[PDB]
């Protein structure tokens, strides 16, 4: 019994199935009150809502999904025919994903990829058909912000306009991607002071869009 087989069986019994609004509102409740978990969490998810809302993207790549908190955030305001792949290289965090995504009733507009970023990253203008994304949302391993960006330029998945969005760019805090993106003529960047989920401190989005070469 882990910490996200308890998120999991608490948003089963305690939220609507199909209903993503009230999944997320359980994982909060259950981070609140009982343990605190790495989701995006309600203060960062209202402006990572207020983005999705803004560029109404058609395809959107996570890295990361933990329990599936934000892939169900994201998700839910895709418009119809909209996709969201997440990259997971967890595989008990994927399956997790899996069945929280499927609960919701979103399965059919996300796709859990389980396995390392950097490995997947390549494979997706071959094997997943993928022409360039609209939007990326980073929530991996912080050291892979950085490396992973420069990879999808590299592989010919960005194009002018799309959206990077990167959690916890304060706590844990992503100091050489945040330098990268801020320094670059490649990107134009906004950053969203909010606080780490759960809790009273400090932490913020990084949103850079990127320019072209
Ligand atoms: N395909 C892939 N390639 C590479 N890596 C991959 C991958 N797929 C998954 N991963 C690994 C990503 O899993 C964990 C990443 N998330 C965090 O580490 C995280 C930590 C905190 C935190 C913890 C403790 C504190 F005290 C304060 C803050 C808060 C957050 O909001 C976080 O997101
Ligand atoms: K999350
Ligand atoms: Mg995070």
């Amino acid at each position: 019994d882990t910490k996200e087989q308890r998120i999991l069986r608490y948003v089963q019994q305690n939220a609507k199935p199909g209903d993503p609004q009230s999944v997320l509102e359980a994982i909060d409740t259950y981070c609140t009150q009982k343990e605190w978990a790495m989701n995006v969490g309600d203060a960062k998810g209202q402006i990572m809502d207020a983005v999705i809302r803004e560029y109404s993207p058609s395809l959107v790549l996570e890295l990361g999904a933990y329990c599936g908190y934000s892939a169900v955030r994201m998700a839910r305001l895709l418009q119809p025919g909209a996709r969201l792949l997440t990259m997971e290289m967890n595989p008990d965090y994927a399956a997790i994903t899996q069945q929280m995504l499927n609960f919701a009733g979103l399965q059919d507009k996300v796709t859990i990829l389980n396995g390392a970023s950097q490995d997947l990253i390549p494979q997706l203008k071959k094997k997943y058909d993928v022409d360039t994304l609209d939007m990326v949302f980073l929530d991996h391993w912080k050291d892979r912000y950085l490396p992973d960006t420069l990879l999808l330029e590299k592989c010919g998945l960005l194009r002018k306009g799309t959206v990077l969005l990167a959690d916890n760019v304060i706590v844990p805090g992503t100091p050489d991607f945040l330098a990268y993106v801020r320094g670059s003529s490649s990107f134009e960047c906004t950053h969203y002071s909010s606080y780490l989920e759960y809790m009273k401190v400090v932490d913020g989005l990084e949103k850079a869009i990127y320019q072209g070469p």
